[PDB]
C-alpha cells in the first residue's frame, strides 16, 4: 500500500517474538507490581468448528505467572491481553475467533454466531494478525487495525480482588457445583477455529498473553490452595 | 459502553387467607418477571441500579386482611414466620389488602405526591455483596443451592419476603399483585441460550 | 395557520367479570369519542399533541375487580391476553374498579395535587410512526385492515388495549367509564362529508 | 428517557464463494439484522436505527479468486438487482476480494480504528428515511404483507442490504467470509416478546 | 520496494472499491454535466483467446448513466475511461488486452498482436493493475505505472455531439447496414483475453468505467429513441 | 444514614502457653471476633468492616518463657500454617514475649497512646478485602458450608487470624495473656436475631 484502498496480500505473514525480562515492582503499601508475556496457547484449525476456552486466572493463564503469584494470597486482573500470532502461509484456510464469558454456568459457545455477541470478540484468518506482535514484544505500535488480539475489561468484574486458586482445588469445588468458581475467578476466555481445510488438524498460530498483575497479602508458597 | 433501561411488570399475583402465608421472591432478573427475564438473559452480567416492588389492590373496601413485605440477603438466613419477624427485616411495609390504591403513580412515574399511603419497597442498591451480579437461570440457581445455601449469597443480592393474612377466609382470596419497578445496567453481552 | 382545540370527553363505558375481558380503542380521533369525531372530520389530517385516557369509576367501595390499561404500536402485534402481559405494554396501570376517583381533576383541568391514586395514562406524541396522521373512519379502517392488518401503522398512531377481571360475578357489572382529554393540532380542511 | 440504547455488533450473514452471481438481500431491519438483536428488538414496540454499518470480514486464504458487493434499497417495491453492474449504482456501493478487509475489524470490537481505506463495509444514511420510528416486525407477518402488495411494506421497513457474491474458481461453495452488523438503536415502547409481530 | 530495481509481487491484490455519490451540475447555457463511475463489465479468461466488445456510448457505457441521459437528445464525451480491477490471486495464470476502434464496419480484432496496434492499447497481468483503484474511487493517485486501465481520446472523434441512441434502435439501424452507426457512436472498446490455464472460464476481475458528460437539449425520457 | 457504627473492645480469646507449638485460628467475623458483638451483630443482615485490630495483653508474671505470634489468611481454601515460620510470612506478622505488650494497653481503653512500638497488636487490611460488605454468619452454618467445600467460604468471610503460641517451660497449660479485638463497624438491613444464620 502507497496510494489508499490498495491492499497487497503476502504469501506469508512474520513476526519474530522476543519476550522481555519480566517488570516487578513492590509499591508500599502491600501490591507488588508483575506486568509479563509468556506463551498461553497453541493453535489448531480444522473443517469443522472446535471450541477451546481458558480459565482468565493466574495459575492458568500464565505458566510462570503460576510459580510467581503463589506467594501472594490474593491478586487483581489489571490488563490481560491475548495476542495471537500466526505461524502459517496465507495459502492456508481458516479463521480464528475469541470472546469472554463471565459467569461459568452458562454453556459455552457453540456457532461462530454466539460467540460474536461476546465480549471483546475478534475474528481474522489463521494467518494473518501479524500486526499485533508489537504488543508482546512491547514496542512502538503501528499500525494494529489489522491485528487479532482482545483485552479483558478488567473495570466491570465480580471484584477488584480475587483468591489465588489451583487448578486442582478449584477443579475439586468445581466439581461439586460450578457455581462456586465465580467467585473464584474473574471470566474466561473462548476460542474457536472453523473455515479450514482438512479433517486432521492444521499447524495455525499460537497464543500469548500479555498481562500486568497486583498481587497482594503473601503466603508460604506451599500453604496456598 | 453498557446498556440500561427501565420498566415495570407484573412480578406476582397475590391471595389472602386465614392463617399466614409467607412467600418469597430472589431479586434477580430471572425472577423479577418474564419481561426483564427474557431480556437480561443476552448479556452475561448486571448491577441493579433501582429495585422498587409495589403492591396494588384488585378487591373491595369489605376484604379484610394485610400484607407483609421485607427484604433479607444472607440467603441462609432462616425466612420469617410472624408478622412480627417481618416487621424487623428491613424496609418493611404493612397494609389492608385493598389499600395501597395509591402505589400506582410509582409505575406511571408521573406527579407522584401522595405516596403515604403507597404500598411499595425500595432495595437498596446502595450496599449490596458485590455490584455486579451474574445472571442466572431458576433452575441452575436451585440446582446449586441444593448443595448448600451459601452458595447463593454470591449468585444473588437479596430476596423479598411477604406474608398475608387476617383473611377473610380459610381458602385463596383474590387480593391484589405486585409489581417490579426496576433500572438496570446489563453487560457482558451472549447469546440468550447460553446463559445459565 | 392550523386550528388547535383541546376537550375531554366519555370514550367508552366500562363493565367488569369473573374472566379477562381484553378490549381495544384506536388512538385516532373518529374512534376517541363523539366530539373530537364530528369536528376532526372537517379537516383531512390532524397531528396528536397530548393524548389521556382517563378512567373513572361508578361503583360502590364494596365491588371487587380491577381494570388495565396499556399501549401498543404495531397494530400486528397481537392483542394481550393476561394481566401479566398487560402489564409489559407501554404507560401500563391497575387498580380496583372502584378506584381512580381522583383521577378526575384530570377532566377538570386545576390544582391536581393528589394524583397518585389517579388511573390515567398518557400517549407519548413524543415518538409515533408519522407526526401528521390522515383522519379515517371506524369503516374505511376496518375495510382496508380486512386485507392486511399492516397497512394500518400508516393510517393510526397506537391504540389503548383494556381488561377487566376478578369480578364479583360472571354477568357484566355497572363498573366505571373512561374518558379522553386530548388536545390536537387538526389541519388542511375538507367537507365533513367528505372524510374517510 | 424513556427510549433504551443498545450499541451492539453482531454476525449477519455467512458468505459463500461461487462463480455464478448469487445475489441476495436483507431487510435493514431488527429480526433480520441478528440472531442477538432479533431476540432484544422484541421487548420493544417500535425502534429507530440511529447507526447501521454491515462489515465484511475475511475467513479464507489468500488464493480464494472473488469479490463481494454490497449497497441499498429503499421502495422496497423496487426489482432486486439482477446484474451487479445495476447494484453498483445503488447508494453506499461498495466491493473487495473476498479475503481483503481484514482492516473492518476495528468496526467490530469497537477499537481504534487506524486507516479504513481498505475495509469492505458502508453505512445507513439514517437522515434519509422515511420514518424516524418504525415498527418491529417479524419476517412472518411481514412477508404475508408482502404477499398482499409489496408497497405494504415501505412503511415498515427502512431500507434493505442488496449483497452479490460473483467471481469465483469452483462450482461449489467456499467458505469465505461473515458480515457483521455494528448498530447503534433506540428501542421504545415496550412489549410482551410473544406478542410482537 | 526499498532500492530500485527490487519488486515485490504479492500472493495476491486487493483493492477496496467504494463508488462516490453522482456529479451533476447544470451549467447556463444548456449543458448538464454528470460525472461517475459504474461496474461496466464482469471479467472472465481461458487458455484460448476471447474477444469482447463494447460500444462506448451512454445507453451502453452505464446502468445509471442510461436512465439519466435519457431525458436529453444529445451528448459528448468528455471524458471516458475503463479501468481494470483483479478479484483474483498471482497464482492466477492470464492476461488481459484493451483497445479501441472507431469504424464498427471494420473486424474485430482477432490476435492479442493486432490489438496491440489499436488506440490506448493495455495489458497486463489478470492479477494486478489495483493501483487503478485511485481512479474509480476517487482519491490521491500516487504510482499509476502498474494500472491497467486506458481513456478514450475525445479529442478527435466524428463529432463533438452524438444522439443518445437505444440499444434496440441502434442494432436495428446497424441490422440495414453496419455503417450508419459511425453516425451514431463515437468508438468501441475492444477486450482480449488469453494465456489462461482452464477451458473452463476462471473468475478474472472486473471493469468500472468513469465517465463525464456534457447532456444537452431535453426531452421527454420515453419520447427517445 | 440507614446504617448503624458500633465500636468496641472486647476479649476476643483467653491464650494459654506451653512447649509445644499449638496453632490456632479465628475468622475475623462478627461470630467470632467475641461474645459482646456476636450478640449485636445478629440484629443486622450484613456487615462490613472499617477497623479491625487484635491486640494481646498479658496477665503474667515476667518469668513466664513464651513467645506469641500472630497473622492474616485471606483465601479460605489455604492450608493453616503447619510451622510458625510458614506463619512469619503472612501480613501482619507480629510476635514478642508473651508477658510483654503492657504497652498494647492503650488500644482497649482508647485513651491517648504514647509510644506502641512494644506493643503486640496487629490490624485487618480492610481496603484489600475481596467484598465491602459481608453476610452474618453463624459458626454452625459456616462449617456445615465449608463441609462441602471450603471455597464456598471466601464470600462469607473476609480472612482468618492465624496465632502461634509456642515456647514455654512446662508441659502443662500456664495462664499467659487475652487477645482483645478493637473494631470499629457499619451494621446494616436489620433483622430478626434467631433468624441469622
Ligand atoms: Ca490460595
Ligand atoms: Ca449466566
Ligand atoms: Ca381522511
Ligand atoms: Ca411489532
Ligand atoms: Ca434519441
Ligand atoms: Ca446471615
Amino acid at each position: 500500500p502507497t496510494q489508499a484502498g490498495i491492499s497487497m496480500a503476502a504469501s506469508a505473514q512474520g513476526a519474530m517474538v522476543r519476550i522481555r525480562n519480566p517488570a516487578v515492582s513492590s509499591s508500599r503499601g502491600g501490591i507488588t507490581v508483575l506486568t509479563h508475556s509468556e506463551l498461553s496457547a497453541e493453535i489448531g484449525v480444522t473443517d469443522s468448528i472446535v471450541v477451546s476456552s481458558e480459565l482468565v486466572m493466574p495459575y492458568t493463564v500464565g505458566t510462570w505467572l503460576r510459580g510467581v503469584a503463589a506467594n501472594w494470597s490474593k491478586y487483581s486482573w489489571l490488563s490481560v491481553r491475548y495476542t495471537y500470532i500466526p505461524s502459517c502461509p496465507s495459502s492456508t484456510a481458516g479463521s480464528i475467533h475469541m470472546g469472554f464469558q463471565y459467569d461459568m454456568a452458562d454453556t459455552v459457545p457453540v456457532s461462530v454466531n454466539q460467540l460474536s455477541n461476546l465480549r471483546g470478540y475478534v475474528s481474522g484468518q489463521v494467518w494473518s494478525g501479524s500486526a499485533g506482535l508489537c504488543f508482546i514484544n512491547g514496542t512502538r505500535c503501528s499500525d494494529t487495525s489489522t491485528a487479532i488480539s482482545t483485552t479483558l475489561d478488567v473495570s466491570k468484574l465480580g471484584k477488584k480482588w480475587y483468591p489465588y486458586k489451583t487448578s486442582a482445588d478449584y477443579a475439586t469445588a468445581v466439581g461439586v457445583d460450578v457455581n462456586i468458581a465465580t467467585p473464584l475467578v474473574p471470566a474466561r476466555l473462548v476460542i474457536a477455529l472453523l473455515d479450514g481445510s482438512s479433517s486432521t488438524a492444521v499447524a495455525a498460530g499460537r497464543i500469548y498473553c500479555t498481562y500486568t498483575i497486583q498481587m497482594i497479602e503473601p503466603t508460604a508458597s506451599a500453604l496456598n490452595n
